[PDB]
C-alpha cells in the first residue's frame, strides 16, 4: 500500500482544516490538525498522511512533516489578499527545508463559493505559472474542488517519483 505524506500549509483561516475535513470525513461546519485516510486514486490504493499547518505550538513535528512531506498545497482564501501574498513565503520555506527546487505542490485559492474577492483567478493562475504547479480553485462548503486538490497533489508526487 503506497502511503503519500502531505503537508497542507497557508495562513491562519484559509480553510485547511475544513478542505482537509471536507476530503476525509466528507462534511463542513461553519463555526483536528492530522489526518490519515486510505482512498484510490487512479484505482491505486493510496494511504493519506496530512498534516494542516500556519507555521503552532508543535514546531519540531512540523519541521518533520515539512522534511519528509512528499507533496504540498499552497493555500490562500480568495477573499484574504494577506493570505495569498503569504504564499511565496511557504514556497520559499519549504524549498529550503527540503533543499530542492523540485518539490510537488499544488496552489489552492479556497472559499470560492463566496461573493467576497480581493484576489483575481488570473492572479493565482499567473502565480501558479511562475511556479510551474497547478492551481485548483476551490471551496470546502460546496466540495468544489476538493478531490481534485488532493489527488492533483498526490499525481505530482507520482511524477516527481517517476
Ligand atoms: N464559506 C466558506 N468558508 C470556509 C471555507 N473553508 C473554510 N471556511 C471557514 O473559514 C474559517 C476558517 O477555516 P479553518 O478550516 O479553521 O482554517 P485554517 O486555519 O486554515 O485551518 C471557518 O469558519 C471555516 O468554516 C470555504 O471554502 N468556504
Amino acid at each position: 500500500m503506497t502511503e503519500y505524506k502531505l503537508v497542507v500549509v497557508g495562513a491562519c483561516g484559509v480553510g485547511k482544516s475544513a478542505l482537509t475535513i471536507q476530503l476525509i470525513q466528507n462534511h463542513f461546519v461553519d463555526e483536528e490538525d492530522s489526518y490519515r485516510k486510505q482512498v484510490v486514486i487512479d484505482g491505486e490504493t493510496s494511504l493519506l498522511d496530512i498534516l494542516d499547518t500556519a507555521g503552532e505550538e508543535y514546531s519540531a513535528m512540523r519541521d518533520q512533516y515539512m522534511r519528509t512531506g512528499e507533496g504540498f498545497l499552497l493555500v490562500f482564501a480568495i477573499n484574504n489578499t494577506k493570505s495569498f501574498e503569504d504564499i511565496h513565503h511557504y514556497r520559499e520555506q519549504i524549498k529550503r527545508v527540503k533543499d530542492s527546487e523540485d518539490v510537488p505542490m499544488v496552489l489552492v485559492g479556497n472559499k470560492s463559493d463566496l461573493p467576497s474577492r480581493t484576489v483575481d483567478t488570473k492572479q493565482a493562475q499567473d502565480l501558479a505559472r511562475s511556479y510551474g504547479i497547478p492551481f485548483i480553485e476551490t471551496s470546502a462548503k460546496t466540495r468544489q474542488g476538493v478531490d481534485d486538490a488532493f489527488y492533483t497533489l498526490v499525481r505530482e508526487i507520482r511524477k516527481h517519483k517517476e
